[PDB]
């Protein structure tokens, strides 16, 4: 069913990609040149999407994993009548819609940001996640509401890295039969080929992961990966085809090497290929009428009509099923439900609860009132405190389960819940202990720089979790996590300011949330509820005292403002002003207004002192020239928590040393 | 041959484990009770390791990825002698040998610390390479002097990890044969059963990776254990044996459960369970001395004649080849040739490089004059220039080869540098893009706790990458970095400051260090040598200016020192008095005395500025409460990369402008 002209359009592909490289003198040729026949098979003969209609909420969602093969999908984009050629031409230049690496909210029809090698792999992992719970939830006899496939292009790079086998195992476990890979197998890297450092088989190690397996010889043989994709399409497992191509296929002396890996061909190279394309060289951008014709007949008519047998299905749905179909609108809009805050939880004084098991709390009421609240734990719902005992657990057999198990498998988790987070109809969270943020921190800037409402529940804070010892102990990721732009860490003191960050986190459309709980009882704070609502959203506000400017200002997070409120009144009884101001988010502290700033913190104030049970970097910004900061320097100890916190200057009384022995 | 007196042994393994949990209300009992038949028998009877003379360098290393079964070890650490029964009585405690989770340099005998999963399985790779590495390089004719296995207890957590998956392959492609892995198969996780995220086959999964599998389906069979340690070590691919044990097994009410994984037995259980195990429940800490004296004639005897024989096979190496046996010994002190320094590469006036060329001049140089320099990158060596050119690649058939091709591998990368430097005779070091450190992180955070001189080369440091765009170019890695206790993070600012750090890269016996270079062009800068090798170790020194207490103090790391130089200059210009100072380490810098650190960044300067092209997290301490950061709190951008510099305020005019408001 291929003809000449499917040719041409695949060489005009391969032609367009390279010539934007070449304006550019920058970007990567040889995936576009090796990839052009199965993308092309793919977006014009299965592909449901139309990147004019790029909000389809049952379109096909395409991620290319291998982000450096950017331009290929540009050229898919423009001749699909998305993008313009000034934009190609523009490419990876200031402004452009056509950055280096695919970016989301930049350019139309880029569902996920990609660069990073594995993360786009398990994202479509997550969005295929996403997929089959909403299609649990809402759909019905005659009614799938929730109906697409989940496609990816991926490398060598990205198989080679680990989130590939976690997130391909949670695939495999869950049987996500809709998620379909196109592994490019160039049997090449960007440092020489690939029997350097790699020498494993695709297959039997994604068949014990529980996948189907389809191996296509000739990547340039349009009617095999057309044969391989419908076979994916009705099979029960995920699936991966590894096609066989050519790295810089057509270019005689750069073809099957690392060089045509990142680097431009060059006039020369490029005339050679063109030659052997059977194109014109003295024509740069060049597209036939029969190309863009090509992708108008198949892809963007077939897509306009699954939108519109969908939107008629859901009129219907509608009346059938009415108040499904006003909660699945709510889904798609990300809106939150009204007065969803009413039923969240009030905790009064008297009330000394772990952060953690607030959030808990908090957590049952958000499953009851949120109907779009869905995540998990990795493998420590038991310690993290994040299961909905009132709901079951995600599963093949139970898709419409709201509890996740992910697994030992963080980074995968953070990917996931980005992907679902991309998907739409979903408030995604994912849990585990801080000390192993580290493992999904790319996962988490990805979140910053996409601005996706993805929240992260990180329990075990601090030295105060105990006998489980430094290895278990955090230290410098909270400064880490403050460090990425866009980013809201919110350490919340007692049980009412947990709330308030839900809240937050929930709300924040355009901002990633991690949520630094704890394991230890924190005392509840008499602070009105109507202050702590108004500054966990400012992100630091005034717990004790009255006066703006006072000889003593201590600021603190988390477990430690009921402490700094403890020391403040030791220093009234002794004839010193003082003010206790907790500062849960500093990225909500540092949007706020500096008439705001300066009366919660006056640069007047020289005898400026933070407690925080952690590094001190970043402190000083708000302790200025003549404060100080008590925190921790090094590493922590395996001892009971109480007493690892009392070993490391964490009691009032050294407080009080220290601020009355300054200045 | 098995007596039930071997039996014996195990039980006692497994009650003073429960005991030392029950004393400490805290702790792991599920890992202990399920796995110590597989431990007991490599310990006894395969295992070439006296815990006593812990630094025998042909030991065989042995390393315990789940941290969680820590009471395990520690029993077998006091049958074998190192460690006294008074520390387990304070497990998990203020001070104690016998903390949650493996500790090195804290106890003796743990060759790495674990805890974190997969980054033991993934550090007992490196210390396999560094086993073949350094055979490879020394090993004559009937002179076989690294002749030593690696073996790893690993849990389900270290296989779900990706971290494995990486390291695995890079072990199988490599033929890694002397690493044995033993594999607590007890389908049960912390949350619950391992049917609920978990399916794999691990015999497919590993195969595939190119490695040898054998399935142990009684985890109580010592002789079942016996013979796949024996056949592992025979084979010649890297091998995995799933051993199916019971989690807590000899618990008549929580075994086979996840609660026995993390909670103490309580005394009941403990009771039921010491009856099955045909032990005094009455009796608490009780190692009867049969038990010892079986560790005594099988693990330490055999340990002790291999060491003799191995210090003998040296003094015969040191005839035969006796500057090999020089470089040998040089090598297991960790120490440098003495003057390496001399041979390394100077930059002069007019010279314009990036500091990732400028480090592969190093490199070069290093590789040549320091014999135990070893490492590679994860697929960007052409890029990092971390490539040593004059040497071999290394593969199963060049074993000697001094160029490592980890792949798109970073984790696995960060955890393999760490067992080399663990291992000892290496000085190893990795490469990657500095974006891409957050890949290998949590292993960057156990070099620093276990102090190991590793290197790790990062290069294309800032949003001068440009093209590639905002997920390629860095922000916030810098500060994340910094504030990991004991971690050198060094910003050259030329090729000088590139030479000085990796010297001091080179001698940081206990603190690891993390070389960020640019891929942009450096201009070299006017200071003499001395006062570069001086304020490089010292982390920060004056680079411009002669007044301590000037109008404008102007504080930089790497790419902008010279920005800040040519904005001194004009600012002098027009009518003020400027100080520029570098600052390439912080860690040294805050290491220093105050008098010190008062000549270079003094308080009394209000008009304190810092220019870096990364986020302002830590740079208000040393710019104080009137002091400015020029820096960025976004994300960067695909452009050529002098746009995305200049349209970020990195441009003289722009500092001129705000420091002249200010
Ligand atoms: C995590 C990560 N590490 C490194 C890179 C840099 N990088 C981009 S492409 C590439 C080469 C990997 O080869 P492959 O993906 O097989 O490329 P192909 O030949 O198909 O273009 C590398 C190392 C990256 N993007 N992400
Ligand atoms: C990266 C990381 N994530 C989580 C933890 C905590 N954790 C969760 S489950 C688990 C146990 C994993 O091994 P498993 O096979 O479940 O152990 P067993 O049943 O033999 O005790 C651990 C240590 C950790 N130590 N490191
Ligand atoms: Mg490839
Ligand atoms: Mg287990």
């Amino acid at each position: 069913m291929f003809n000449e002209k499917d040719q041409l359009a695949v060489d005009t592909l391969r032609a367009l990609s390279i010539d934007t490289i070449e304006k550019a003198n920058s970007g990567h040729p040889g995936l576009p040149m090796g990839a052009a026949p199965m993308a092309y098979t793919l977006w014009t003969r299965h592909l449901n999407f139309n990147p004019q209609s790029k909000d389809y909420f049952n379109r096909d969602r395409f991620v290319l994993s291998a982000g450096h093969g950017s331009a290929l999908l540009y050229s898919l984009l423009h001749v699909s009548g998305s993008l313009e050629l000034e934009e190609l031409k523009q490419f990876r230049q200031w402004g452009s819609k056509t950055p280096g690496h695919p970016e989301y909210r930049h350019t139309d029809g880029v569902e996920v940001t990609t660069g990073p090698l594995g993360q786009g792999f398990a994202m479509s992992v997550g969005l295929a996640l996403a997929e089959d719970h909403l299609a649990g939830k809402f759909n019905k006899e005659g009614y799938n509401v929730v109906d697409h496939y989940t496609y990816v292009l991926a490398s060598d790079g990205d198989l080679m890295e680990g989130i590939s086998h976690e997130a391909a195992s949670f695939a495999g476990h869950n049987k996500l039969s809709k998620l379909v890979v196109l592994y490019d197998s160039n049997d090449i890297s960007l440092d020489g080929e690939l029997n350097k450092a790699f020498s494993e088989n695709t297959k039997a190690r994604f068949e014990a992961y529980g996948w189907n397996y389809l191996l296509v010889k000739d990547g340039n043989d349009l009617e095999e990966i057309d044969k391989a994709i419908t076979t994916a399409k009705s099979q029960e497992g995920p699936t991966i085809i590894e096609v066989k191509t050519t790295i810089g296929f057509g270019s005689p002396n750069k073809a099957g090497t690392n060089g045509v890996h990142g680097a431009p061909l060059g006039e020369v190279e490029r005339k050679l290929t063109f030659e052997n394309y059977g194109l014109d060289p003295e024509k740069r951008f060049n597209v036939s009428e029969e190309v863009y014709e090509i992708f108008q007949n198949t892809m963007l008519k077939r897509a306009n009509e699954d939108e519109s047998q969908w939107n008629s299905l859901l009129e219907k749905y509608a009346e059938t099923y009415p108040e499904l179909a006003e909660e699945f609108k709510l889904a798609i809009s990300g809106k939150l439900p009204k007065n969803y805050k009413d039923e969240l939880p009030r905790f009064e004084l008297g009330h000394n609860g772990a952060s953690r098991a607030d959030s808990g709390t908090v957590i049952q009421a958000i499953s009851k009132t949120v109907p779009s609240f869905f995540g998990g734990s990795a493998d420590l719902a038991g310690s993290n405190k994040s299961n909905v005992n009132d709901a079951t657990d995600y599963s093949s057999e139970t898709p419409e389960g709201k509890n996740v198990w992910f697994g030992v498998r963080e980074f995968a988790m953070g990917a996931a819940v980005n992907g679902m987070a991309a998907h739409g109809g979903l408030h995604p969270y994912g849990a585990t202990f801080f000390v192993f943020s580290d493992y999904l921190k790319p996962a988490l800037r990805l979140s910053s720089i996409m601005g996706l409402n993805a929240t992260f529940i990180f329990t075990h804070d601090s030295i105060a979790v105990g006998e489980d010892g430094p290895t278990h102990e955090p230290i410098e990721q909270l400064a880490g996590l403050r460090a990425i732009p866009n980013m809201n860490v919110i350490r919340p003191a007692d049980g009412n300011e947990t709330r308030v960050a839900w809240e937050v986190a929930l709300e924040s459309e355009s901002t990633p949330t991690s949520l630094v709980l704890t394991r230890q009882n924190l005392p509840v704070l008499d602070v009105p509820e109507d202050v702590v609502e108004e500054g966990v959203r400012k992100g630091a506000y005034t717990v004790y005292g009255s006066e703006e400017t006072p000889e003593f200002l201590l600021l603190a997070s988390g477990s430690e403002v009921s402490l700094a409120v403890e020391a403040a009144k030791d220093l009234e009884k002794q004839g010193k002003s003082v003010r206790v101001v907790s500062m849960p988010n500093w990225n909500a502290f540092e949007q706020q207004s500096e008439e705001y700033k300066e009366s919660v913190i006056p640069s007047s104030v020289t005898k400026r002192v933070a407690i925080e049970m952690a590094s001190p970097l970043g402190w000083h910004k708000y302790v200025g020239t003549a404060g100080k900061v008590i925190a921790i320097d090094g590493f922590g100890a395996s001892a009971p928590g109480d007493l690892v916190v009392e070993k490391y200057g964490f009691t009032k009384e050294n407080i009080l040393n220290q601020v009355m022995s300054l200045e």
